[PDB]
């Protein structure tokens, strides 16, 4: 099976969580090659969910145990493989 276990969903964003926000708290489990936020042009905010891509699996691993159900401004977040 050649699908990707270095990516993952994380759903439960505040509004004032970004890009820079994610990077910030997930870094500490390993490097991360990208992070997608998808946006609504109409209002300019996010949608409440994103994708951060590890570089390892491992890693991924590890921040799906440790921050799924944890806490991010204030509020509970998802995590865990995107596909």
């Amino acid at each position: 099976m050649a699908t990707t276990k270095r990516v993952l969903y994380v759903g439960g964003l505040a509004e004032e969580v970004d890009d820079k926000v994610l990077h910030a708290a997930f870094i500490p489990f390993g490097d991360i090659t990208d992070i997608q936020i998808p946006l609504d042009y109409e209002t300019e905010k996010h949608r409440g969910f994103a994708f951060v891509e590890f570089e390892l699996a491992e890693d991924a691993a590890a921040a799906i145990d440790n921050m799924n159900e944890s806490e991010l401004f204030g509020r509970t977040i998802r995590v865990n493989l995107a596909k």
